[PDB]
């Protein structure tokens, strides 16, 4: 039985970022890129104004001046110079005219007379209201890198720069199946004598849409041996990246799930030293030419399995998809109630935090309140967790406003305000 | 001109939930429950083992004793009762038989002879390791409420309870358009004089798209007045929840925004207290039968466009969308550079956030950096920026070190760590 620490340790030394290939722009949208992008044009690619107003010889000053060309967009103005005691009108982001040097914004001015003729009201100075070519972005300055993850600035970016196919690193395809001869789909209705329905796998089926996957749903398995390695056969040789089982890991003469990948690939670990849980058996399998597969063989228990995955399966989909950071965030914060942690195994206590402007200790900062009764049977004790707070193996009760970390599982950005 | 906060309370009082549809399953993740569920069956629906052993009569005690059934799911030792002086093998989550009122774990047992005999070595509890019938949610819980986001674990609630239909509250429907006569599209190569590539249009496809709605690209449209009244009026007639136009709403004598909305529909504000920018429009538009549209005239400048859809667009998504906190998650941190306040106006100042184990002042807590230039025009500053520095129009610099507010405006779950 090892750590948790260990355990990540082992799952990041297996795990290998995923060939890069080349998508979309809208599809390049989420992941990480494979390549750095150079802007082939500055921008702008034109000296542009700033203002609506009036272009000119910033020496010239305060006065009357004829309007002798109008410049908003394209080819406005070409040809045209603006002399010493001229003006011309512009837009914002229009190209400036040769020879203007300074924009004058149209409330410092006055059109004067019933044609093309205008009052300067202000001294501006040289390279006023002008974006210069280049200044936002210069022509082959680098705009994004290798392993910077696509947002809508970053798409924002590759528009500009005329970048339409992207090379990315790809997300793992991932199967997942539910194992058990007490299982029943979700879509039953009246249960049967020792029947549940299966919920891992919805849950898990949801947990990957989150993190961006693809989904393959390989179904409910029996507790059958010859059964089980033929679906894990061939999720093997489909061309998924990752595995997830759930189920059939515990110490029943019918879970069959550590054995099979015993035979299958190489079994690192079976066993960890954390709460809820203890089973947890992570694989590497060899496809036959080939590529390599990783399986997560999780345990059944709903909180257990959900767990599991939030804290070793979305760090291995994202180095798998490129991230260089795919450790959760980890906060610290103050406990809103008192909890007991366990005398032996770390516990990863399920919270609903939040940000408020007093913590407790008359400063800002996160707080927790526990989803209450932690057993891993009990799926509404992840109802609404956006953290796991990290309890180490103590034993004591620790006191309301105490300091613990937190990992937290949930989009932050998505957080309730106190 | 209104300040930010007020422009956010008249969006607010517009802005109205959608009405609730009906989903499946996988198409409910993300979206927020418009129904309360209940548990038809308890869980578990028959008492459960909770470990791999043996069901036993608790004051029987060590001894040996015949094993007179296997009970693994459905079915198995139905009509067996386990009498005392008898023991039944149960595998984890296998039904208790009838009689057996403690499970003893395979650890603290063994097998005797080579038919049916095994040794219980310690002295059991009654209730040991059984969850009894509805001790994980009882029969008709309330295990989901109406204005319950739906993650996975709320999925997997669904499916534990049966329900594979579920009414929620539907995503908007979002229509975007880019305005200018200077655009071309981002498939341009070489640009001609006075263009530059459409980078706005793209940038908030990518947007909407990481907020979960639908989006209607409806491209770019040209500075005339004609021409953008046909697209906003067929916009407004298609069926779409919100239109994001950006551009055309400053002072030229070419920007129709402002004037086609206060034509077509009710203009609540056209000017705001804020950096980046000023212009930003707010309407209402009646569809003819029928149905609201909500429209924003985002200003051009890119990064002016992006603050207001994360600052303004963002909670409207959310709010149509049914949920009961839309405000972005606001936290306190320490600043890592100083930064230059403005004297008049409050600025939205783009910055790259992460939780440190120290943030300056010996506690942990979040810092920042600030992504450089400002300047509108410069989408370089929104570059991989997670958070907007809420800096008071003060004029001050604010030092190294110093405590700002800051609303976060990417995935907080997606933070790359210190
Ligand atoms: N797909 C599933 N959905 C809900 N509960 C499950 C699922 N798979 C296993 N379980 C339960 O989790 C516990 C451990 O299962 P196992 O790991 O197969 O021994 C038992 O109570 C099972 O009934
Ligand atoms: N779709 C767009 N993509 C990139 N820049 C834009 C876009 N629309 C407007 N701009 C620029 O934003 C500034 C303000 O534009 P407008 O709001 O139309 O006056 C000008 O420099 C425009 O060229
Ligand atoms: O895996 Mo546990 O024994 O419910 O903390
Ligand atoms: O909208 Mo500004 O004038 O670049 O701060
Ligand atoms: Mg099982
Ligand atoms: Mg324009």
């Amino acid at each position: 039985m090892i750590p948790t620490e260990e355990a990540l340790r082992i799952v990041f030394g297996v795990s290998k970022r995923l060939p890069p290939v080349i998508v979309s722009l809208y599809e390049a949208l989420g992941k990480v890129l494979a390549e750095d992008i150079r802007a082939p044009d500055p921008l702008p690619p034109y000296p542009a104004s700033v203002k609506d107003g009036y272009a000119v010889v910033a020496s010239d000053g305060p006065g009357e001046y004829p309007v002798i060309t109008e410049s908003r967009a394209g080819n406005d103005g070409l040809g045209v110079t603006v002399t010493p005691g001229t003006v011309a009108y512009v837009t914002t982001g229009g190209p400036i005219p040769d020879g203007a040097d300074a924009v004058v914004q149209v409330e410092d001015t006055k059109v004067i007379g019933d044609s093309k003729r205008v009052k300067i009201l202000i001294q501006t100075k040289k390279g006023t209201d002008i974006r210069r070519v280049g200044c936002d972005i210069e022509k082959d300055a680098t705009v994004l890198t290798t392993g910077e993850r696509i947002g809508a600035s970053e798409i924002g970016l590759l528009a500009t720069a005329g970048v339409t196919m992207v090379k990315v690193y790809p997300m793992p395809i991932v199967a997942i199946l539910s194992t058990g001869d007490e299982l029943v789909e979700p879509t039953a209705g009246t249960l049967g004598r020792g029947q549940i329905r299966d919920s891992n796998r919805a849950m898990l089926v949801a947990a990957v849409m989150q993190q961006q996957c693809k989904v393959v749903d390989l179904g409910i398995v029996r507790d059958d041996r010859k059964e089980l390695e033929k679906v894990l056969d061939e999720a093997v040789s489909s061309g998924v990246d990752i595995i997830l089982t759930s189920g059939g890991v515990s110490m029943g003469d019918r879970d069959f799930v550590k054995p099979l990948l015993e035979e299958k690939g190489k079994v690192y670990f079976s066993k960890v030293l954390m709460k809820p849980g203890k089973p947890l058996t992570f694989a590497e399998i060899r496809a036959k030419p080939g590529k390599t597969v990783l399986a997560f063989g999780l345990p059944g228990n709903p909180v257990a399995c959900l767990v599991c995955f939030n804290i070793f399966v979305v760090p291995t989909i994202r180095q798998l998809a490129g991230w260089t950071s795919p450790h959760p965030l980890r906060v610290r914060l103050r406990l809103q109630e008192p909890i007991k942690s366990d005398p032996i195994r770390p516990e990863f206590h399920r919270a609903i935090i939040k940000w408020k402007d007093n913590d407790g200790s008359g400063t800002p900062g996160f707080v927790a309140e526990s989803t209450g009764h932690q057993m891993s049977s009990r799926l509404l004790s992840m109802r609404s967790a956006n953290a796991l707070l990290e309890l180490p193996a103590t034993g004591n009760v620790l006191s309301a406003g105490s300091s613990v970390s937190a990992i937290i599982v949930s989009d932050i950005s998505a957080f309730s305000i106190d």
